[PDB]
């Protein structure tokens, strides 16, 4: 296959400086009209001239008013179109083509699609060769300007980047608008929308400068209700971006747009930001609480991406995560600040070091800034994304706020309006680096190996106390396992955020610190320590790595009661599971394999459930905190941790633990749970789209989580709450009693009740496909097959499929059922979805990224399903390249 390379670099030998563009949308075909400015750059050679361009119907092309002729002048083979060199002029030249393209009929949603009755584009990555021809790459930045046509009565809104500076109508019930984007971009960022779309609109005047915005949100008419918290949400960006890294939005007016098919979350580009319509759209009656979340996520990352992306973007593909690592690190910045919940930055944690750890110790395991590619699609990953974001923390964590800001705006200004790279990033840190150590020769070198390095360092520490010197020592040692990407590991830049907590009485006994390991291994000692203290280690996960804390469970109890820290306190209890899990597992998996008639199994520890009752009994203590302590590692955290494992044994483990843990505090469960209804389900701003109660949600958060417990416990008289939280008018609850209700014989009431309250609002109706999918049902292979029949049937929608099959995926009894026939299951659908959209279908792989972690028979299973997938005909370049690399073979 062709492989491109990170190290092979090399500007291009042709300049675009303008492009103006027609696009005539019509019932059955777009025509696209180019006109491309070009030039000759100090690079060329007199070599070819190669344009992308991919399933492209040629109506005509020229250079400076020549007709060039196929097989003559050019070549094209529905890829690339090579002008010969000869014909390549010299110096500036307009190259002219027209090409007619299929929107209706594009059901991969990338290039310009149908989504409902809406005309839309999604051009990163390479999507806007599948509209018109061009050198498709992000260091290729011109200046764009848009005219688009179409019938006034189906598209009356026409939208593309930029200020618009004409509209005009056109004989035959036709009408056009044209766009000037004055801003230089890379035409991943391009988009046109057309459809018949509603509005709210706003005015913001920015902080510094006093610009006014026209801030437009759209959608289709029936859920125009649905779009004001994201109007909100985009003046909370725009205040946060001022006030923290004081950087202001930079043209006259900003759209965004829901869209119904989209395959993934959002897209920034410049001025009309495209979304999901999950990701856009809420209202209190007809969402679920993590849309809010979600929206305040979203529309936040979107709206970051002005700068870090659209006005300093990438020299070229290698560079993705300097744009998303550093997006993602804005957006957390942004939402934990919005939201002054613990949980929000627990949340964080939780996704990478399940989702991300695991991808880190699989065959797809990358670097943050990988080395090569075949489809550029394939990586974007939670490793560039999630652990990207996590590299872009950890500056701040060693800078500080204030030299950080410094290094950002370095950065920001240095490199705006051109194309950037990490070594960009790391030097204008490095420049702030120096200025805080105040010595010139202090270097961020090392910093780089966080960019090229795979796999998750494994951090480990000992302890030594001197009563008679007071004085505490900290060793400690990193190690990262060799892999496919480097045989041999070197030691990063780890920064250890770092208190020591007295456990006389809990309190402090250091300022807060942050320990900068640079070696291998290294001891951190502090005098004036009075007594013998527990140590708080890697404070707000201060680095990206499996933390081994080497404390007693005796000692992470006194933290989880005790510490300052959210994630120490939660890391704490997290690591208190685990050693019992890990040991439950053993023992349940040598009963099994030995065919033993009795054995034993360690019981909970006893203080541990004392201090989770202490925590919950407390009113003072976060609702949300209390929801992590109740809750088990999440299965795709504990398979890091276990080799060729049995999925079922697992099962067996979690459920004895759970079980073990209520037998004591049901009681405690049940009361909170009653307790809790009043302040959690208040009316206060159930009609106020613009204001959302982060707190109380985390108490509907709490509430869901324990009564799922007391109904798989089967609590005294539990369907009577059940039935009565079904009646409750947040969606957040009633949609959990029909979860809930999967252990009783009322599933089937609860599923028809919701169903009904679900089935006129496309995004609930997908949300009640989720609460179905992940339902702990014996029969749920047969609810599956008739969601596929009543509700799925021959849906394209992404969100439809996405719905009905991945939250199944994590049931891991049943999709690891030991016939592999859920294995083969969604490996059907994969390579169903494969045959018209490659990138939902990559999607839909995730439950076979742990293949090589599980038991033979399972392996073998899995592996057989991916080896079909691969003999597909006509298999996508995506799917292949993905399956390829997942099963050693690439
Ligand atoms: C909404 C942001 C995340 C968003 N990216 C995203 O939703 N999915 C990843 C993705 C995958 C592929 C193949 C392509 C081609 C693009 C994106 C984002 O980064 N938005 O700017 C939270
Ligand atoms: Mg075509
Ligand atoms: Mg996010
Ligand atoms: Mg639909
Ligand atoms: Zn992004």
């Amino acid at each position: 296959p062709k492989i491109h390379y990170r190290k092979d670099y090399k500007p291009s030998g042709f300049i675009i400086n303008n492009v103006t563009l027609n696009i005539n949308i019509h019932d059955n075909e777009t025509i696209v009209r180019s006109v491309l400015d070009m030039d000759i750059s100090k690079h060329n050679v007199g070599e070819d001239l190669v344009f992308d361009g991919v399933g492209l119907k040629i109506n005509e092309i020229s250079i400076n008013n020549k007709k060039l002729v196929e097989g003559e002048e050019y070549t094209y083979d529905n890829e690339f179109l090579t002008i010969f060199s000869k014909f390549v002029p010299k110096s500036k030249f307009a190259f002219s083509s027209e090409v007619i393209i299929h929107p209706e009929t594009n059901y991969a949603l990338t290039g310009l699609y149908k989504s409902k009755n809406i005309i839309v584009s999604q051009c990163e990555a390479t999507g806007f060769r599948r509209i018109t021809f061009f050198i498709d790459r992000p260091d290729m930045m011109a200046k764009y300007d848009v005219t688009v046509t179409a019938d006034k009565e189906k598209y009356p809104v026409l939208l593309s980047n930029g200020d618009k500076v004409n509209e005009f109508e056109i004989p035959g019930g036709r009408h056009g608008a044209r766009f000037n984007d004055p801003h230089l971009k890379p035409c991943y960022l391009f988009a046109v929308v057309a459809g018949d779309l509603k509005h709210l609109s706003a005015t913001y005047i920015t902080k510094y400068t006093k610009k006014k915005v026209e801030l437009y949100v759209f959608s289709e008419e029936k859920y125009v209700s649905k779009l004001q918290w994201a109007l909100e949400c985009l003046k909370k960006s725009m205040a946060f971006d001022e006030d923290y890294f004081g950087l202001e939005y930079d043209l006259s007016r900003l759209n965004l747009v829901a869209v119904s098919d989209f395959n993934v979350g959002a897209m920034e580009n410049k001025g009309l930001n495209i979304f999901n319509a999950n990701s856009l759209l809420a209202s209190k009656k007809n969402s679920i609480d993590f849309s809010y979340a979600r929206i305040l996520t979203v529309v936040g990352h979107e709206y970051f991406h002005n700068y870090t992306g659209n006005r300093v973007t990438l020299r070229d593909w290698f560079q993705l995560t300097l744009k998303e690592g550093l997006t993602v690190h804005r957006e957390n910045l942004f939402s934990e600040e919005m939201t002054k919940t613990v949980t929000t930055r627990l949340s964080h944690v939780d996704l990478l070091r399940s989702v991300q750890f695991l991808e880190d110790s699989s065959p797809l395991s990358h670097p943050i800034r990988p080395e090569s590619y075949v489809s550029m699609e394939n990586f974007y990953t939670t490793t560039v994304y999630d652990k990207g974001s996590e590299v872009m923390r950890m500056y701040l964590t060693i800078l500080g706020e204030e030299y950080y800001k410094k290094g950002f705006d370095i950065y920001i200004k240095k490199n705006d309006g051109n194309t950037a790279t990490c070594e960009d990033f790391n030097y204008a840190m490095e420049q702030a680096y120096k200025m805080k150590k105040a010595d010139n020769s202090a270097n961020l070198n090392q910093y780089l190996l966080w960019f090229s390095q795979s796999g998750t360092p494994h951090v480990s520490f000992k302890y030594n106390y001197d009563a008679e010197k007071k004085q505490y020592s900290i060793h400690v040692n990193q190690y990262t396992k060799p892999d496919e990407n480097q045989k041999e590991k070197k030691p990063l830049f780890i920064p250890i955020s770092v208190g020591l907590i007295n456990p006389e009485n809990g309190k402090e006994m250091i300022s807060q610190t942050t320990l900068e390991l640079t070696k291998e291994s290294d001891t951190f000692v502090f005098n004036n320590i009075a007594v013998k203290p527990i140590p708080s280690l890697f404070r707000g996960f201060s680095a990206p790595v499996y933390i081994e804390d080497n404390l007693t469970d005796e000692e992470r109890i006194l933290l989880l009661k005790y510490d300052s820290d959210a994630f120490v306190r939660y890391n704490s209890c997290t690591n208190i599971y685990m050693k019992q899990i890990l040991m439950n597992y053993n023992e349940f998996l040598k009963a099994k394999n030995e065919k033993l008639e009795s054995f034993n199994l360690t019981p909970v520890n006893a203080q541990f459930i004392d201090a989770i009752k202490y925590l919950l009994e407390d009113p003072h203590a976060d609702a949300g905190f209390k929801s992590y302590i109740v809750s088990l590692p999440q299965d795709r955290y504990i398979i890091n941790f276990v080799s060729n494992l049995d999925t079922d044994v697992l099962a067996d483990t979690k459920e004895y633990i759970y079980k073990q843990i209520g037998d004591k505090l049901n009681d405690v469960y049940y009361k909170m749970f009653k307790s809790l209804e009043a302040k959690a389900d208040d009316l206060t701003y159930f009609n106020d789209e613009s204001h959302v109660d982060f707190d109380q949600m985390n108490m509907r958060t709490l509430r869901n989580t324990l009564l799922s417990l007391l109904s798989k416990a089967q609590y005294p008289n539990i369907l009577n709450e059940i039935i009565e939280h079904s009646k409750s008018p947040y969606p957040s609850n009633w949609l959990t009693s029909l979860s809930v209700s999967a252990y009783f014989d009322k599933y089937f009431e609860l599923y028809d009740k919701t169903y009904k309250l679900s089935k006129d609002d496309e995004l609930l109706l997908q949300e009640w496909l989720k609460t179905v999918s992940r339902s702990d049902r014996k029969d749920i292979y047969e609810i599956l097959k008739k969601l596929e029949n009543e509700v799925l049937k021959d849906s394209k929608n992404p969100n439809d499929i996405r719905a009905v099959y991945l939250p199944f995926t994590n049931n891991l009894r049943r999709f690891h059922d030991i016939s592999g026939k859920g294995y083969k299951l969604i490996a059907e659908v994969i390579t169903k979805t494969d045959k018209f959209n490659p990138m939902v279908a990559t999607q839909l792989c995730e439950p076979f990224k742990l293949w090589n972690k599980l038991d033979t028979k399972r392996q073998e299973l899995m592996l057989n399903e991916m080896n079909t997938m691969l003999q597909e005909p006509n298999i996508s370049n995506n799917l292949k390249e993905y399956l390829l690399r997942l099963t050693n073979k690439l």
